[PDB]
């Protein structure tokens, strides 16, 4: 219990599932946005070349 107080995280079950869901969809959205950026950058390099 002292360890719990030390870590000091509420870690509610609802909170945990919700948190993992949001952060995971954030991860994938990040990846997609970066992929889009990469594609546009490649097209632009193509135009220059």
């Amino acid at each position: 219990l002292q360890e719990m107080k030390d870590i000091g995280v509420q870690a509610d079950a609802n909170a945990e599932m919700r948190a993992r869901e949001r952060r995971d969809r954030l991860h994938e959205a990040l990846s997609v946005n970066r992929s889009r950026v990469n594609q546009l950058e490649k097209q632009i390099a193509f135009c220059e070349a």
